[PDB]
């Protein structure tokens, strides 16, 4: 689903079913993104970029911007 084949790589190895590989307390369920607030495209591009501890990070050097902007479409079409 073109930004699932990225997310399904770059993301899937830490992200298997909308789930987690290191905390199974902060998955990509809206009840929690929305404590934090993060129901949005941009949000999941920006952050992504530089991120905090637990999670890695993803430049302009393999994923671009605007390419991130696909990926945060990913992640509206199953739990916005
Ligand atoms: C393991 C090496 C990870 C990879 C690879 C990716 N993410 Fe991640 N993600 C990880 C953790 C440990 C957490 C919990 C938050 C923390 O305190 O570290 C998360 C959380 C998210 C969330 C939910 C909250 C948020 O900050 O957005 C989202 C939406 C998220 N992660 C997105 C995401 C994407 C799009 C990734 C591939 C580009 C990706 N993550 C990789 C661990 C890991």
């Amino acid at each position: 689903a073109g930004g699932g084949e990225l997310f399904a790589t770059h993301c899937a190895g830490c992200h298997p079913q909308g789930g987690n590989t290191v905390h199974p307390e902060k998955t990509l369920a809206r009840a929690r993104r929305e404590a934090n607030g993060i129901r949005t495209v941009r949000d999941v591009a920006a952050y992504i970029r530089n991120p905090g501890p637990g999670m890695p990070a993803f430049g302009e050097a393999m994923i671009p911007p605007a390419d991130a902007l696909k990926i945060g479409e990913y992640v509206v079409a199953s739990f916005p």
